[PDB]
């Protein structure tokens, strides 16, 4: 089953993208539930809705918010994805991941991946920010992987490693910075595990997920990271912790992400600022030092 | 990948169903290996084979037993599914689950799901009845989920919860009743884990299944329960324990479910009676108390 | 979803195979990364490239090495598969497994399955040979199983067991023989777990894989074994251990299988010799004793 997308298809989409924007971004950022809020911060912002870009997986049903805004965020030139794509939505992983491949041909060397997890480690408060340090791809344990097909050496190897996925440096460099800004609560670090399907994890499941030694759980970020690294992109990311998964038999109270009122607002604002002062710590190709 | 079934398709099938039967059931029951034996108990029984109902996933190869019999079981009006459908049989989960959606439009508020598991908890005898208390969907950990596609708000939310799947009340109300009837052996309670594929679990696998903290294992009941709850149906179910999965290196004796002689007969008879005196404990919409 | 291959399709391919070769093999061997090296050992060797056999899944992109050579190895008549097929390559499991079914109709009663794993047990050196003793099919935990469809009683049952997969005798008979030849290092024994997708296991993943109690990991050998046993073939196999999966945060050195220089040569040579003196321990249909 090869990818319905042929190399010329990306070429095409990059080019296009590169003939409609005087902008050459060095960083792609992927925005997650209640986090497209970061696109307000850009400067020289230039917005293109998927619908409009030649082969772009167009968005489904949930709302009018999902487009590609180019701009300037603190010194570095970025591309930002508002509204990503998930497996639950019906998309083959060669669709969720398409963006990353074009970003490659734009000329992006770094990618920050945001998301809003469920925490599973008993020391996490809704509000927390977790530096993804690692992942657990269950979907991939079974062949649900974006690199599943004939390989495209123009993209990468056949068997890329992942010990290594989320940069040690941008991870040290992130840790330091939370010093810098001198924040209240701590900037967690843990493993991120993915789970596909839309319904939520029951309680035996929350317990497997936790015995597997995961700290947050969600329905995104691993496909995109894998094919990001396949391509040699520098990857680092964070998780906004919204829920706090029940590992005991009880009457859940909970019902939202950010919908309620400050749930995503409050905690989402701090990561948006964090991500924004981090642009500064990301090496600049012109390594003219 | 949306569901090959469009809302009008259910509408159609319900209607039909509702213009061929003077019966309006308030309970659907799903019968599992060696348990269609319950349809003998109905009264005012009205039988319709799948083949005959407009979009109904028609049955495969194993035998002539698989149809939909409406009737009367102890006071409540039920619909009973003799011979369910599995993933191993080749069916997308939007096929295994179709029935549940029509039951929805029939006007069913409750669903009991029977099945015959393998026990994995070292205190279970073949014969036992386990109240499923919870589940572990491995198939779904990877995107094999029935809610995988664009959502149908007429059916439900996008991200339904499952902490909650198997009613606390019908579960207390079941526990009590085994008192009532005053039975010999005890009515177990545990977690039910699903596994797709037809071949049986080897011995390292039986051990993962058990470390994951499951108590019974099978190849059904989770899809149907998930989309049952998606729809706000009251769900409760049981497992008949037929085998007793080997977690040590040895020469299995075993070879059947019920095929042998009383294997499914004996133990299947008690659950059929149990299910039958439970109709009485299920609330009656006319809540005229 | 039935198998795109209909019984007449195998018939056809066997026949063909059986009208182009005066050879009737009693053993199929499946060769794995850096192990087609065994075909040099045959005698009366007769080579047929996939491309050429009527329905044979033809090979992809990686190189010119992948064909079916019949011959004579120590007394027994074998068929040897140079270059197997994987899920990562894009193949439905009814494609990876096709070969096994024809071997069935050739008249093969035994199958040895080679492969080159990653070791996960902390006592294994790259170089080691592990007698697969058992398996963990994650792909199958989710419905990615070769027996997924309508059953073909001419092939087998519906629900075949696997406690039993890798022969106790050929396993004792193998153990003894490493005595016989009197080898330096020991002939390991452990559980083999499969994982699909091409990229490599990160470090939380290596830890799940190991908590699941696996000892080696790879991207082959379980489909083929399952449908081999479905068919009542005697199965036994080995793993060549090439890597030594990182279960700690560190800077991997590693980069190859056999590519480097003696990595696959050295260790691959010993298994090829081992497999070769084992032909002698495999019962001979003419049981004229």
């Amino acid at each position: 089953m090869e990818n319905g997308y042929t190399y010329e298809d990306y070429k095409n989409t990059a080019e296009w993208l590169l003939s409609h924007t005087k902008h050459r971004p060095q960083v792609a950022i992927i925005c997650g539930s209640g986090l497209g809020g970061l696109t307000d911060k850009l400067t020289q912002a230039q917005i293109f809705d998927y619908s409009e870009i030649p082969n772009f997986p167009r968005s489904t049903v949930p709302g009018h918010a999902g487009r590609l805004v180019f701009g300037f965020l603190n010194g570095r030139a970025c591309v930002m994805m508002q509204g990503r794509f998930h497996m639950y939505e019906g998309y083959p992983l060669w669709k969720v991941t398409f963006p990353v491949r074009v970003f490659h041909l734009l000329g992006v060397d770094t990618l920050v991946v945001t998301n809003a997890a469920g925490g599973l480690n008993p020391k996490f408060e809704v509000g927390d920010i977790m530096l993804i340090r690692d992942h657990i791809n269950l979907p991939g344990f079974s062949g649900q992987n974006p690199l599943r097909g004939p390989n495209d050496e123009r993209f990468g190897d056949r068997f890329p490693a992942m010990s290594d996925a989320y940069d040690r440096t941008m991870r040290q460099r992130a840790l330091s910075t939370w010093k810098q800004m001198g924040e209240q609560r701590e900037l967690q670090e843990g493993t991120y595990v993915m789970v596909a399907g839309p319904s939520f994890e029951t309680v035996a499941e929350c317990r497997v997920l936790q015995k597997l030694g995961a700290d947050a759980v969600g329905m995104s970020t691993v496909p995109e990271v894998i094919v990001a690294r396949h391509c040699g992109l520098r990857v680092f990311g964070f998780s906004l912790i919204t829920n706090k998964v029940i590992m005991d038999y009880e009457s859940l109270e909970k019902a939202n992400h950010e919908e309620v009122l400050a749930a995503g607002k409050q905690a989402a604002q701090k990561l948006e600022q964090f991500v924004s002062i981090l642009m500064a710590s990301i090496p600049l190709p012109d390594k003219a030092s």
